[PDB]
């Protein structure tokens, strides 16, 4: 393109053009996308904000002579390997003073962005660089999988010992190198390129090749080791720091695997996640079954199965989703979750309220609904709900949100009936589309798996508090059994305060309660039941049909048919047990709450709990053998004699008024 | 039964008869079953062994006044709760001096062996009693799920406020208690049994009941809490001590859940594992779909899905399987795995050997095969292989075994084609039986899940070393993706030395290698490749069709159709790369081994590694900030200047000759 206003980027560095031709952004151009997403992040928080370019800094990372990652500034496209890294320090609304994180990405323009030993080592170095600093690791997937190849320096000068040179088609016995052939390697110093054994015949000597190694690195097994390295490295990363992946062009083999290992992933439409090549798959299936790779690792597949937590219209949308996601996570490991107050204060009732005589969307309780006559506020801050895994297991809703600025993970039950339509089966010209009916408030294999996943994803890396608006009436298909224990495990491992609240029209029966009972992890869990909720081992219908047969029905009968009415009286007699009042009496819940006052209660209870948890931790550096009970008990003995321990606002208030004073007490131990 | 030789047990204590009528063993009679299994255990180890009854001791456990578990001796059937516990101290071949473990079981004769608050608390107390002492917990499942019921003391004297006493069928508004009714409760002191509000009408006062609580404990939510308690307690137990479950009569609700939470489970034929009642399921399905519960939680279902690791013809067979399983696990947490030498010494070659021109059963390589002309010894001790999860994911074989007495977990790839026949679908009169073809050396969703499970089950509680005869050529259905990371996670968590050995005719391609590469956990993992094995990113066929097209084929062609032969030359050229020799050159394996000499090598390498691991641990009590590298390096500096560090036998020999001497060195730090 001649005569253009300004210089042609795609000409100055053709690699940029190659990347675009691939349908993706040039690696070195991604940082600019983060500055834009970051800049937009401010505009949406406060339009009147004069932003200076020093609010976003990007510093590429390359290994020095000691293989140690260091910051440098060089011209794009100067990377010697197919892997690049950037250290980003940007000021955001959640962190005005600024925050940091790393970005690892494949250079799709460098050897089809394949994973070679040098690229793996680098990816591994970056990962631990982020883990060590407790910083989040963002990975941009755009690869072709593990690098492959043969010792090309042997394919031209390799000899074969046929059965008879006369009739070559008769077959052969082995391959070898001649005295000359062997000399050529010694000349290029590529002797190690092969293993042979001198053998003479009716002619001269014929060095029989027993094994080909090759002088080039990245032909086979060495690439498999590099993959395992980064695979296990990512696995550890996930339990250490915040990990997220964005599929920008395509992710193959180890690339697709890494997407799952990092767990949280956003897939850009059109960019497929391929484990094994489609063309190769048609070979292991016989006839041509698939046409394009999109039909395999497309968004309409990965996003629906839960592998892709989110999708993006394009790369910039992808970066924005990443940036928005991070707004809920701490600047770094072990750091207080990013507190962020907006126009929606904590002091206000909850407008939206579900009714037994009306279908509703759980989301309306979470963020709120917009009616024709105004906006009904929900339990959490307006527009603070960021849902994820929205294309899989619609039965349950998971997302981040804010409670008066306090970021937390939220899981709610979808009362509406889910209509999961499973596409036809390509590997079978007979089977077609299949519509599935996923009842509301009913646990399914995918629903339990999604719940466990959500819990772990909230706990690991994100380190956020959590609220589950428990509202399940049962389960059905054993996969439900297996994944079931996944949930209890995730809860035992939770390290932040948890809150289980059975919503108003909600209910919690049988094992649906067991899997989330506070006694699973009393150190972090508390359970509340709305005055309009219900809970019991069995639903009214099931109870009566067991402990209220017909003989007990007749005996009661004293109005002397009237079975229909007396029958309903049974259900009502039972229902009178599944009341929140009873829950309190039995002490199975911390207390019963009112939906409209919930927000005010939960905001202070959580703010108060976070304060004590902080203290319980600062105290976990004195006498080693100290029970958490003995810890919280000592800390509460520091409160003034007039402070009501049950008063959250007061307790939170005093503590925040004496952080240093309390610190001194700690230092004096 | 009159005139019987000896007293009639079933008469002395009718509960025994009730249990038998249930088709199960009486709880208090189970200890005797363990003495018999234990006694048989000796007969099979050494017939010439005069065993005295003091080799097996059983002491029941009940809570004292402080709720603390204590040992007592009382008449069977005197248990006040539906839960019983026994502490067993038996002398076994692996532990002549004796070993200990606990046995928790439901009393099916006590309120249909249902889980009540008192039973849950007890189950929880026993579990931690075992965890605290590091002792194994054996649970005998024979229950009816969580206890249920209503405040019966209200159903007879409860009044209803009809719309008009004239026409009761017209309906009602609420229920209440009269001045008299209220008095009756105050008389029985059951006032808390309900919550009311005095309300007067055209008549007198009518205490409207707003909530029914009941004076009896175990009606609803309190039972759900008890379940959650033991659910999360079992979950923790699994990561702490050796947990196993035996379904003796039936396990319902929380009972079935606990089976999964304890992971390792043995199901007796005929005894079903039911999550939700079948009769109730027919109600949530409309018409009668299922006839018996066996069709749901039967062995032909649980065992095939992997929930039941093993099945037993009857209870005693069940106990034997438990006893035999424990022979591979340590007396207790953190204790050296149970070393046990038999007639099959370590010093001997490996007889059985697979051939590319012959189908074989991986098991023959493991334990060996019995031919018409003698017995071909395998890699491990004869008859020491104890396979588990044998009815699910036949694609992979998992079990315990012994290497010259050294107990370890083993996983191997089933080369033969699996024929998983999925039964018809009852919830659909249209769908029938479906036969599935699971190719050998090919990873499937169930196969990866089974592998991860095996690894975790070996690591947690069992604390055993592990060997995986890696031999996978690929994978296929994404569930394979999800469960895939389950494997890498399990390896990162492994705490005992691991050994990955690609068998002779075996091979390891693509991601099949990544998921088990040593670099995933270098602290415990080592990888060996047989000289007759093959490994690479892609199989010969795939490689040539990518880096050896037709133009490269023709160019090479110098014999001037001959495509068939030249084509084969391609495959051979590539295959020459996937050789173990190359693996060594690239340093991706510790070394290449010979199948017949493997046993001798692995026996000493493992014995040597266990010795150093012990030392690396004893050293983990000195200078806190010490790298494992710095640890093993210091320990190896203690070896004599003449000892070859690479010589396992020598190293193992010296160390075992100077345990105390080394101890002194440690104490002097
Ligand atoms: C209270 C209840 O105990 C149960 C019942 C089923 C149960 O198993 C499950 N519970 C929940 C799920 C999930 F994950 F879907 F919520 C799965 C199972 Cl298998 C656990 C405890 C009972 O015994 O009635
Ligand atoms: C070496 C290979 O990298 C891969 C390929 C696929 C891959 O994903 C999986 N690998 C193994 C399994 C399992 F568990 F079946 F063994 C599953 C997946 Cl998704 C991981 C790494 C490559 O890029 O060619």
């Amino acid at each position: 393109p001649i005569a253009t206003p300004y210089p042609v980027k795609e000409w100055l560095q053709p690699k940029r053009y190659k990347a675009h031709l691939m349908g993706t952004t040039y690696v070195y151009d991604f940082p600019e996308l983060f500055r834009q997403a970051s800049s937009s992040q401010w505009k949406n928080f406060s339009a009147d904000v004069k932003l200076t370019d020093d609010f976003f800094i990007s510093n590429e990372l390359i290994e020095d002579e000691n293989g140690e990652l260091t910051e440098v500034e060089r011209e794009p496209g100067a990377n010697a390997i197919g892997m690049v890294a950037f250290k980003i320090t940007v000021k955001t609304p959640e962190y005005p003073r600024g925050r940091q994180f790393v970005v690892v990405a494949n250079d799709i323009t460098f050897k089809i962005g394949s994973f070679g030993p040098q690229e793996d080592e680098f990816f591994n170095k970056v990962t631990e660089y982020a883990r060590k600093r407790g910083i989040p690791r963002i990975y941009l997937a755009a690869n072709s999988g593990a690098r492959i190849g043969m010792a090309e320096e042997i394919v031209p000068l390799f000899q074969v010992a046929w059965n008879d040179a006369a009739n070559p088609d008769k077959g052969f016995q082995y391959l070898y190198l001649t005295s000359e052939g062997m000399e050529t390697l010694k000349k290029f110093d590529k002797e190690n390129s092969v293993l042979t054994e001198r053998t003479v015949i009716n002619g001269e000597e014929r060095f029989v090749i027993k094994t080909i190694i090759g002088s080039e690195d990245g032909l086979g097994v060495e690439c498999l080791r590099g993959s395992g390295l980064i695979a296990g490295a990512t696995s550890r990363a996930y339990h250490d720091i915040f990990t997220i992946t964005l599929v920008t062009c395509r992710s193959v083999g180890i690339g697709a695997y890494l997407v799952r290992l990092g767990q949280r992933a956003i897939q850009v439409e059109g960019q497929p996640i391929i484990l094994t090549g489609a063309p190769a798959i048609n070979k292991m299936l016989g006839r041509e079954v698939y046409t394009s790779n999109l039909q395999l690792g497309g968004t309409q597949i990965m996003y629906n199965n839960g592998v892709s937590h989110l999708t993006a219209v394009d790369d910039l949308a992808g970066v924005e989703k990443i940036v928005e996601w991070m707004s809920y996570v701490p600047a770094k490991r072990n750091m207080p979750v990013p507190i962020l107050e907006t126009k929606d204060t904590w002091d206000r009732p909850v407008d939206f309220t579900p009714t037994n005589d009306e279908t509703y969307d759980v989301r309306w309780m979470i963020e709120g609904r917009e009616t024709e006559s105004g906006f009904e506020y929900g339990l959490f801050d307006k527009g603070s709900f960021f849902e994820t895994l929205s294309g899989w297991a619609k039965g349950v809703v998971v997302g981040r949100a804010r409670l008066g600025g306090i970021p937390l993970g939220v899981i709610g039950v979808e009362t509406r009936t889910v209509e999961n339509l499973i596409p036809a089966d390509p590997a079978n010209p007979n089977s077609a589309e299949t519509l599935i009916q996923e009842p509301g408030q009913v646990w399914h294999p995918n629903s339990a798996f999604k719940t466990a996943q959500a819990i772990n994803d909230f706990n690991n890396g994100e380190q956020l508090p959590m609220m589950i608006l428990a509202n399940w009436r049962g389960f059905s298909g054993n996969e439900v059994l297996k994944y079931g224990s996944f949930i209890v495990d995730a809860l035992v491992d939770y390290k932040q305060p948890i809150i289980i609240y059975i919503p108003p029209t909600g209910e919690l029966r049988g094992g649906s309660w067991v899997v989330v009972d506070p006694t699973i992890n009393a150190d972090q869990m508390e359970m509340y039941a709305d005055v309009n909720a219900r809970a019991g081992v069995l639903e009214p219908q099931g109870m009566v049909g067991i402990k209220f047969r017909r003989e007990k029905l007749l005996d009661t009968m004293n109005r002397l048919e009237l079975l229909p009415i007396y029958g309903q009286i049974s259900l009502q007699f039972a229902d009178l047990h599944d009341r929140s009042s009873r829950m309190v009496a039995k002490g199975v819940i911390s207390k019963e709450l009112e939906w409209t006052e919930a927000r005010r209660f939960f905001f202070w209870r959580l703010r108060r709990r976070l304060n004590e948890e902080y203290l319980i931790k600062r105290l976990s550096h004195q006498v080693g053998e100290a029970s958490r009970l003995e810890k919280i008990a000592r800390i509460r003995s520091w409160y003034p004699a007039s402070v009501d321990h049950e008063d959250d606002r007061q307790v939170a208030t005093w503590i925040e008024e004496n952080y240093k004073t309390l610190d001194d007490k700690l230092k004096g131990l």
